[PDB]
């Protein structure tokens, strides 16, 4: 199955965007200390975190004290990382965000399941007392979980400096939705070269930072130019050479030529380590013109 | 009797597509570890693998993993090798595909059965993760088999660098379906030069690599322009100089002139090793006129 | 008596084509492993050699196992071979050709019988297993057998291209089929210098080949045109200058006169060599008119 | 009384010549080793020779075949040589004819038989075989017997080259006739000189070749012209000056003279050897008018 959590103020936002868009095959859980904040966020399953030491009025600038407040409801906590796919979402340098999360993930790992944790470290302008928080989460993180995907919030003033605020974290928000709807796809209706499971636990385990997100191209190079939209969110680290995994879904129509497909699985390989390990494969429906999907992931 | 097993996706399409076509005298099985798969192909015998291991998931990158896998339901494919001619189509590189070509292999042949192997290369432009395996699993089946094709993918870039995307693949089947067609025509018919069984386990039973195709012909020269035509098929290697076998199967109408025979035969023979073997036969009858086809078989 | 078995596919279109045309006073007999072939033949006698070490699918390019099966079913195939004259017709390079011959020869041989062998060589461009495998079998079957006759089957390449093998491989029969009606005369309708089986017997025992046949003619020297077209009958590039036998049987009407009849004798007289030993006789009946039949047993 | 017998083929068709024109006073015999030359030759008796040796097929070109055979049988042979006068008609050169030949004429000598033998030569058109077996029983055949006449077949070809076979012979057969006339016209029916059996014995005991023949006229000087045609019979060409007796007898009518009797005595004894006794004779009977007949039994 697929479940997706969110741990601090920052992850419930998240979830709650992701939610109010709407999922296929996926489970939404929030985990927060204050309760304030889980009585006007919208999920399905909302598991309150240590009221015996926090009561509900926030953690502060302290992960010991998330942490804390967390590792004492493990045994309610325990019941809702009992799944296949797992997307921990958390912002760091934060309460409970920083300090629940690493056991959150290790209480998932424990359980025999695959990982991917969703982290966005702060503005620059916050303080070096709020990253340095930061980086000593993403630090002791990526120990833990096998897949780890970082957006700088203060990327977004780069990018989109000009929306209502939260529009500005909707694209935060669009890498993890994108992930999401394109791996419930990989594990759904099949087709030629179609993958599964088993490719998505190869590709995405014990490997370090990673890239995931699709896009759409409807030009004459349909399946090309999806890739390249795909692979270089604008609002991602621009790393890809020292990649040692690939993984490539076309969804394309009939229009769709051999041609185009090699030359998209040219143009994956030519940007990553040439000893790259590239999991591809094809879906192909009769319902579509020249638009072609493309689900990426990298690490 | 005439099996066809397929082993893996690119097993499974081909059996599918040899299904959908409509085959003569031959049975499809259909073997592989992703339960999708077999669910969404498209044949008479669905043996599922060792589900003990790695249930309706895949072997992934790992040879070893399909390899154990295979060897646990060894029992259930030992009697379905118990045949006469066996044809196991598998696309190297993959998973299951490069693990259970081995230990079938092996199965088939010690049932005293003549084994053909169908694999296709994987792309070069790849990832060096898929050519090396895809080697390695080419090397052990020509130990174990006798007879093996490669039809590497890269060649169809080569041949129909457009067209739909199953009309490649078809291409690549042409070679199997035309093989499996030129067998199951020798059995039936008698000729003049009527050959059976025991001629075909004589070409089929040494040696490595081998080609094997059929094609047609309606100009005045009908059986040496198919014979040349069937000989040099264009995503097929290119490979006769060293060659020691021949099974020219000209089958023509009355039309056919003694002259045009032996200038058909002589086209091969001058064409491979001059202490070449050839096993050739010819069937007449009343109902094709000028149009002849022509089955070849090397070694 | 007359019998005439054919060991081979060779073997087995020779007697069918003999008994399709219809032969009076001669019996005909099928051997051969492959039973695909014999189900398929018109005979009268049909023993299915090496039932066992065979099991009807054939034989391939194995002389020793045509030998091994001709061993295995001696038996119930020396109860047919107990006649006077046997015709032993084959094909060399197939297994139960040349492998099949020398056993029957040498069986016949120590049946006190006499025995005429007809083999049809491969043809040229079929590489050197055919050659010397069919050079080895006329090799051993003429130590064996006391009169061989041989036509390469490039002849018919090189005389009529004319029409399918189905009508070709008839102009090759044309040897046994007027040895046969012409051996059968001369046990019928005794003549003025009439012959008989003890005549045979005596021309057909010296050693090597023979070019026996027989021919027609109606022009105004019609023994002398007859005994010519007879002696030099295609398909026969054997060269005459050197012989030891002679089996001329003039069966002209009353027209022949003293002078034609010595004529006819001498021209046979002057083409062998110098001395021999002429076995001349003549058969006289008011029905012919002027045609004068030429059968010839030259040896 | 007078027997002929005949040995081989040839022996065989004169019988059935003679016995067809029909002989007053003569018994016809025929024996040859093959019962089927016996099944159609028109004689009284056939005496078979040695099966026991060979079947009625035949000799086979073998004089010592048919010698053995011949002596398998001297025990019914013997039966009927016991006569008066014998007449061995035998084709030598071939099996029996040098045969039984040799073995008749030694019983006829050792039963107290008068004993003539006609013989004839093969063509000399026939191989080197013919011709020595030839020569070879001519040699053996004069020793045994008294008297011989050869009439070789080539000098047919230079008297009437125009017949048929079958009549053609009968010009060969004229000699014998003759001869089986003239003896018989001897011991019945009186004449002047009446000469008997006695002279006869007198002019045939052991001198060699001879020359035997008749012949009519009826010109003026009869008897001179119808002797003269008989002394010079066309078939038989031989040196008459060294020739040791006469049987020159004639059957003319009353108008014969005593100068054309003296002139047909002179005749033959001007062109033979001035020595020898002239056994003359004359018939004469009021019947036969100017026609003359002329017998002649020179040796
Ligand atoms: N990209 C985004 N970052 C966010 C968002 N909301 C918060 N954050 C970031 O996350 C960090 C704050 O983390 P939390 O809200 O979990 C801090 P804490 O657990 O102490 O929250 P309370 O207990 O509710 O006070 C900080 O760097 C924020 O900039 C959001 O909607 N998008
Ligand atoms: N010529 C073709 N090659 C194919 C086709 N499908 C797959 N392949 C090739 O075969 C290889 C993939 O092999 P498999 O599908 O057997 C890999 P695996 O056993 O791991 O499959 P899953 O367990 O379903 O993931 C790869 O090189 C493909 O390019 C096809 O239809 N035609
Ligand atoms: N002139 C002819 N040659 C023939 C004919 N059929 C076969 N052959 C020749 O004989 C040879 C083939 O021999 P066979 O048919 O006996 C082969 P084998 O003994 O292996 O029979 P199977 O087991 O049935 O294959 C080859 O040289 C042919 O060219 C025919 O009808 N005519
Ligand atoms: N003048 C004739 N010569 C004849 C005649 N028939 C045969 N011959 C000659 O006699 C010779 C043949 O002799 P035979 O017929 O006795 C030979 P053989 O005893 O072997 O006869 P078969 O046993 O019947 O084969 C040969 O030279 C012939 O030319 C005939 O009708 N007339």
């Amino acid at each position: 199955k697929i479940t997706v959590i969110g741990v601090g103020g920052a992850g419930n936002n998240t979830i709650t965007r992701l939610k109010m868009e709407g999922v296929e095959g996926a489970t939404t859980v929030a985990v927060n200390t204050d309760a304030q904040g889980l009585l006007h966020t919208i999920s399905d399953q909302k598991i309150l975190l240590g009221k015996q030491l926090t009561k509900g009025l926030g953690a502060g600038n302290d992960p010991k004290i998330g942490e804390a407040a967390a590792k004492e409801a493990i045994e309610e906590l325990r019941e809702v990382v009992k799944s296949d796919m797992i997307f921990i979402t958390c912002g760091l340098g934060g309460g409970t965000g920083t300090g629940a999360a690493p056991v959150i993930a290790e209480l998932a790992k424990e359980e025999k399941a695959l990982t991917v944790s969703i982290v966005t470290l702060p503005f620059k302008a916050e303080g070096v007392k709020r990253e340095a928080n930061a980086r000593w989460g993403l630090e002791q993180l990526l120990k833990v979980c096998d897949s780890v995907i970082v957006i700088p919030n203060d990327r977004i003033l780069e990018i989109a400096p000009e929306l209502s605020l939260n529009e500005a974290f909707r694209l935060a928000d669009e890498i993890l939705i994108g992930g999401v709807k394109g791996i419930t796809e990989l594990i759904f209706k099949p087709g030629l070269i179609n993958l599964d499971f088993a490719d998505v636990k190869k590709v995405m385990n014990n490997k370090g930072t990673a890239i995931i997100g699709m896009a759409e191209s409807a030009s004459n190079n349909s399946a090309v130019e999806a890739v390249e939209l795909a692979i270089s969110n604008p609002l991602l680290d621009v790393d890809v050479s020292k990649a040692s995994a690939a993984l490539i879904n076309l969804c394309g129509g009939p229009n769709l030529t051999i041609k185009h497909a090699e030359e998209a699985i040219r143009c994956v390989a030519k940007k990553i380590r040439e000893d790259a390990e590239i999991i591809w494969g094809v879906i192909i429906d009769q319902d579509m013109g020249k638009l072609t999907r493309a689900t990426v992931i990298l690490s």
